């Protein structure tokens, strides 16, 4: 509600002790905070922050700020810049604070802390970090609280089963989270001293020396500075290395796009750390044997047995076929870019690769079969696609689907051999994979069947319809026919929802009821004209 | 990761010098928080928080017990405690810190307030809570980044239009959160002994009346 106003002291105080230990594990609010947190463009929004029962959103941020410095002898400098703001977003190359007021209006009198709650920003990756921790935050929380709560026990109240529900669905809809941002590479988060005397020092074209440094080559505190920024660097490029796209939740599209994007990354930063920078910047520093930095850069390269991880090219192999299917738009060449990626696939099994990953792609390649095919009936317009002509695309496409059907029961037949690979190791041998075309190829078999039979019931009715070939009903009933096929032709085409599915059943029921009215009419014409004797016209 | 791991006296100190700004707003650590120090199970709960890189999760849950009472007509005091949680439970008059490593991996020499995420509840209502904190948390934040950072102009995943549609929903269902007060029936309090006295001498088979209690109907402090 609204209450007493809250003083600038007590909270800018409680914020100036939280924040330095949070942003540099230390720091005991430093001036440069406090010149714009004192500041009246600060001071005036967050007395409206306070006093508005309508805000609360806020944002201080300080950004150790990258301040290029044109002097020569080094790159940039390291500055601090305190940052106000009303409203939250990414702050660039900073971790901000951000808090929200429980209350409309907070005051000191009541904790301020108890009436608003805190939260602090992620530079590295902010919609990772917020998707995770807001799963790890609420989920169990929120599971334990319907438990306690007894939520399930009052059933007068069921929305929150399904507000669970769909804090699940986010929380396992979006994993990737805009994953594989292609971040190739950085530039040098190294002592620019060393870089820029080495500049010049080689610019000259004489092979800069050990000594033209003078008493940096041995200075400890330049040596330090040296590791500290190769410890940063290769802290940096195993980050970027251990990246992975998850299998799921993603596309074969994505799959291809991690895969070719770590394999450049990989090519160019295999050619970017034997810059000479990088190789005097190491030989200097063990100069003064500074051996920790030579053994960390040695060993977390972390991106050698990613090399072998991706010295199996078959992916490419597969993907040149994945191509021929997005470029794909008749059935006959869909099922030959099947043809071909089914060898790939088989021809995978010399290389090394992680197989839950291989078989979550392999469903992700029957879901985008599932969507070009989709696309491809679409463009074929089966809304009222005509009879002969349904029944033949239907053919092709149902043979299509059968080869591919085919070279499902093969793949089965290679996760065997899979399974003969993996009596070497013997880890988990759970399996599940079922496109969801079966359900689209569902709709469409079914479709097939009506068509059969109303052409069983058009020639009929010239035949037995009429009146040995009454008129009347023979009239009503071929109206009622040609109608009821109208209605059933219109209504549902190229309609990939089940429910439409139902629909059409119910129309066709409907149909059906016209289809017993009509044989009931001729079976009573039947028995009417019975009664005579055996042959011909009498039985 | 486990290269290098922040003592468990660095981080305690930490934890004791940021809880009382938070849970008494600017306040001192009180006789909870020295449990908490020296709360064993706490202890080696927060080491196997620190060490391990499976869970990121840690919470500590400042506890407020129903302390029993002996004045003279005031009801039951309320005593400050503490609970130590690996995981996160629904905590009931009991203030919540949440601290879910921002980076992944645990090393010392990185700043642990830096590598770590906090977050925190006051009990008052977890509908409002979500709903609210949500809110002001995503929305702006989240639709100011994808249309400021090129990812709207980005086709590589229109993932982002469905969950926020799927954020909207959210709120939406979180805000109708509002229907039920949640307090059907709670537990009588009377006193500890009149109530033990009177189950004591009903399980033998007999009546209470006013005799069991014998001294105690005259006694103006128990009264």
């Amino acid at each position: 509600a609204v209450q007493n106003v809250a003083d600038v002291s007590v909270l800018q105080k409680h914020l100036r002790k939280l924040v330095p230990l949070l942003l540099e594990d230390g720091g005991e609010a430093p001036a440069a905070l406090e010149a714009a947190l004192e500041e009246k463009s600060a001071l005036e929004q967050m007395r409206k922050f306070l006093s508005d029962p309508q805000v609360h959103t806020v944002l201080v941020e300080r950004s150790t700020l990258k301040e290029d410095v044109g002097d020569e002898g080094e790159e940039e400098k390291e500055f601090i810049s305190y940052n106000i703001n009303i409203d939250i977003h990414y702050g660039v190359k900073s971790n901000s604070l951000a808090f929200i007021k429980r209350t409309p209006v907070i005051d000191a009198d009541k904790p301020v802390s108890s009436q608003l709650r805190v939260l602090t920003l992620s530079e590295d990756s902010p919609y990772e970090t917020l998707h995770s921790f807001i799963s790890n935050a609420v989920a169990p929380f929120f599971k334990s609280y319907i438990r306690e709560s007894g939520k399930a026990d009052r059933d007068g109240d069921k929305m929150a089963p399904s507000v669970e529900k769909k804090i699940a669905e986010l929380e396992m809809g979006l994993l990737h989270l805009q994953q594989n941002i292609e971040i190739p590479e950085i530039s040098l988060p190294i002592h620019p001293m060393i870089t820029n005397v080495a500049k010049q020092c080689y610019e000259r074209g004489e092979k800069p020396k050990v000594t033209d440094f003078g008493d940096k080559v041995e200075d400890p505190t330049f040596l330090n500075q040296l590791q500290s920024g190769v410890n940063r660097w290769i802290r940096e490029i195993q980050k970027v290395t251990k990246l992975d796209r998850d299998p799921a939740s993603g596309t074969a599209l994505q799959e291809i796009s991690f895969w070719l994007n770590l394999e450049r990354a990989l090519y160019r930063i295999q050619e970017k750390r034997e810059s000479p920078e990088v190789l005097l910047t190491l030989d200097i520093l063990k100069h003064g044997k500074r051996f920790h930095a030579t053994v960390s850069f040695d060993t977390d390269t972390g991106l050698k047995q990613a090399l072998e991880t991706v010295n199996d090219y078959n992916p490419l192999m597969k993907d040149f076929p994945l191509n021929d299917l997005l470029s794909a738009t008749e059935l006959d060449k869909i099922r030959q870019a099947l043809v071909a990626i089914f060898t790939h696939l088989r021809k995978i099994r010399n290389t090394k690769y992680p197989i839950q990953r291989a078989l979550r792609l392999v469903e992700a390649i029957s879901r985008d079969l599932s969507s070009q095919l989709l696309k491809v009936l679409g463009t074929r317009k089966l809304m009222h696609v005509a009879y002969e002509e349904f029944e033949k695309v239907m053919v092709a496409c149902f043979e299509v689907f059968q080869t591919w059907d085919d070279e499902y029961e093969k793949l089965q037949v290679l996760l065997r051999d899979i399974v003969k690979r993996k009596r070497e190791e013997n880890l988990k041998m759970v399996w599940r994979i079922n496109p969801a075309h079966r359900k689209l190829q569902a709709r469409l078999d079914q479709m097939r069947k009506f068509r059969r039979q109303h052409e069983q019931l058009r020639a009929v009715i010239v035949r037995v319809l009429r009146p040995q070939v009454f008129d009347a009903a023979d009239a009503n009933a071929i109206e009622e026919v040609n109608l009821a096929y109208e209605n059933v032709k219109e209504v549902d085409g190229l309609d990939v929802s089940k429910e439409g599915t139902e629909a059409w059943e119910a129309a066709m029921k409907r149909y059906d009821e016209r289809i017993d009215r009509v044989e009931t009419r001729i079976t009573a014409r039947l028995r009417d004209q019975l009664g005579t004797a055996k042959n011909a016209n009498e039985m």
